[PDB]
């Protein structure tokens, strides 16, 4: 879905996924910081589809885009595609998840995802004392975000011994209709010992564990969800008592802080350079602290 460069001002970024509230609302902050910046952007949607990313990735480079920004379906998969870019000079740098295993280091705009998994488990680990039986939902399994919230909060847990129990964990594939279901099966397969805590690795999903625990005429308050994202409809679940906690990862400076340092590169030949974001747990008593609260 390109169209001609009319300039050297211009920079591609390809999105895993433009149907995730969390992508929507970084692509709404990515068209700002372009305006502001004065670059053009293109934006391609991979629809969860590697092969689509990969071509669309090779076409942008065959058309002369110089930075390519990308959120990669498959951390591992688009590795192939990241070197290929790069030797053709197209400077490349990953954006929320990483590209890794290929010959040449992709340099990555993130939140410190093992940081945020392991925020997570902590809370449950404090939280708890004498332990707890936890259910893990997982988010976009090919993602490095994914990897790495999971190893944090394996950590935490881990950290707090055999009284802290994963029961069970699946993936929920990032979205809110799959982690309903999920949900509900998992709550199914333990209804005479209810965990006391859902941990979501997305907001999407978690708004969709909050359902499966109300359609399992199940007590918020005893069965504990807990999100990843800080999205507004989230914080309103904070306000209201239903959901416990989230985090809070700076989707909006994740994705200015990848342009801004691709339009240096095009300006200067800067070099692009690695930069991890530290996550913050929210609950109802730091409301304010998520970055998108404005829109609650
Ligand atoms: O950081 C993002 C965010 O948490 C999204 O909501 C999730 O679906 C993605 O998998 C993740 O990489």
């Amino acid at each position: 879905g390109l169209v001609p460069r009319g300039s050297h001002m211009e920079v591609v970024v390809s999105f895993n996924d433009l149907s995730q509230p969390f992508f929507v609302a970084m692509r709404r902050e990515l068209e700002d910081e372009a305006a502001k910046l004065g670059v053009k952007v293109q934006v391609l949607d991979a629809q969860n589809n590697s092969s689509k990313q990969i071509s669309d990735l090779q076409a942008a480079a065959v058309q002369g885009a110089k930075v390519v920004i990308v959120a990669p379906t498959d951390s591992k998969a688009l590795a192939g595609a990241a070197d290929d870019l790069v030797e053709q000079g197209v400077a490349v740098i990953s954006v929320d998840r990483n590209i890794a295993g290929g010959k040449t280091a992709v340099p990555h705009v993130g939140a410190d995802n093992v940081a945020g998994g392991r925020a997570m488990a902590d809370w449950v680990v404090k939280t708890y004392p004498a332990g707890a039986r936890v259910v893990v939902i997982t988010n976009d399994p090919g993602s490095s975000s994914s990897i790495e919230r999971v190893k944090g909060v394996h950590d935490g847990l881990a950290a707090g011994g055999p009284a802290f129990k994963i029961v069970t964990e699946q993936t929920a594939n990032s979205k809110r209709d799959q982690a309903l279901t999920v949900t509900q099966n998992i709550l199914t397969s333990m209804r005479d010992t209810p965990p006391d805590v859902i941990l979501c690795l997305n907001d999407d999903m978690a708004m969709g564990a909050l359902e499966a625990v109300r359609a399992a005429g199940l007590d918020s308050a005893k069965v504990k969800v807990i999100g990843f994202d800080a999205i507004p409809e989230a914080l309103a679940r904070i306000k209201a008592g239903e959901m416990v906690a989230t985090v809070e990862q700076n989707p909006g400076l994740q994705i200015r802080t990848a342009l801004r340092q691709a339009v240096d590169k095009i300006k200067s030949g800067a070099a692009l350079k690695s930069v991890s974001l530290k996550p913050v747990l929210i609950t109802s008593g730091n409301l304010t602290e998520a970055s998108r609260i404005g829109e609650m």
